[PDB]
């Protein structure tokens, strides 16, 4: 209810989930750079359907010219920036989110891959950029996954959000995830929330640290199938909020979807009803899929410009869109 957003998909291209971006592959969904018209799309989620977020993959690789370190690539940068810009242009809030898997090249940040430090100081960058802009949203990490100590996993986000709030980034939101591709199911039954619940800012607060989950419709939870088979409401939502409200903390959901078909219309429909009833522990949706995805994409959610007028998919005018 807070918001409801689409996920800019592009930058993210060509990232693996062992953390390996091929930062060849990146290809960022702006007019400009030869991709779609990621602004309009944007102007058109706002303007027309009441979208008010945005959520914008990008590839630590990317960032830094294919370094595990906080030394930003300004060439690069400039790309990712002019996105972020269009987010912000359009009226609405911006996740800028790491897509890394929780690993670099193979490797698990914290635990076998780059240290909590190369991490901390990459966030420090991007926080140094964007500190005083309120409208901005730091997505520490998506989709970490079959990570095996889940405190020393909460350490390096801990690690994250200090070296966030030092660099200035004091008012926004930070979204913090944990384990099993954040699949929201599991977020409590596998220890995610109990060891991130112990995540503050410096100060000892938790202000604005908000779990960041993620969960499809589809039987194995993958987002790979057009047809979906249930709304989570029993298994993943129901659990979450109970967990969440007890506990006096949040969750936002950043990554959720469907085909454009019957079965998940009324499934989402029924999703996103029962997420706006419980709007005091669930911050917003993110529907996983516009940018520069082909029309033919399985989750796609691309509008389609005709001189001027957009037209959406069905399942974002039929379920996602707040306007709706
Ligand atoms: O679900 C989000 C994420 O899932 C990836 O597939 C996983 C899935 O999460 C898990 O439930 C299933 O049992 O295994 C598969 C991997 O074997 C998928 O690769 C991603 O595209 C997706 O974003």
């Amino acid at each position: 209810l807070q918001f409801a957003g689409v996920n800019i998909a592009g930058f993210d291209f060509g990232c693996g989930s062992d953390g390996t971006c091929n930062a060849s592959g990146a290809w960022p969904p702006l007019t400009q750079y030869y991709g779609a018209d990621g602004a309009g799309q944007m102007k058109h989620f706002v303007d027309d359907d009441g979208f008010n977020v945005f959520r914008l993959p990008v590839g630590w690789q990317f960032i830094t010219d294919g370094v595990a370190g906080g030394d930003i690539d300004e060439d690069n940068w400039a790309e990712y920036d002019a996105l972020v810009q269009a987010c912000l242009d359009a009226g609405a809030s911006c996740i800028v989110d790491v897509h890394n898997y929780a690993r670099f090249n193979g490797e698990i940040i914290g635990q076998g891959g780059p240290t909590n430090q190369d991490f901390a100081a990459l966030w420090s960058s991007i926080a140094a950029k964007y500190a005083d802009n309120d409208k901005i949203i730091f997505g520490v990490m998506n989709e970490p996954h079959d990570v095996p100590d889940i405190n020393l996993w909460a350490d390096s986000v801990q690690a994250a959000v200090t070296a966030i709030r030092q660099a200035g980034a004091t008012s926004q939101i930070i979204l913090l995830p944990g384990n099993n591709w954040t699949s929201a199911e599991t977020f409590v039954s596998n220890g995610s929330a109990d060891a991130l619940k112990k995540v503050t800012n410096p100060d000892g607060s938790v202000t604005n640290l908000i779990f960041d989950v993620h969960k499809y419709l589809d039987s194995d939870n993958s987002g790979t199938h057009e047809e979906c088979t249930t709304n989570n409401i029993d298994n993943a939502w129901a659990p979450l909020a109970e967990w969440l409200r007890c506990n006096g903390r949040q969750a936002f959901n950043t990554e959720t979807g469907g085909g454009n078909v019957a079965s998940c219309e009324t499934f989402m429909c029924q999703q996103v009803a029962y997420q706006n009833a419980n709007s005091d522990v669930f911050l917003g949706y993110v529907g996983w899929a516009a940018g520069n995805f082909y029309q033919g994409y399985v989750l796609g959610e691309v509008p389609t410009d005709t001189n001027g007028v957009w037209t959406d998919t069905a399942l974002v005018s039929a379920c996602l869109a707040p306007n709706a």
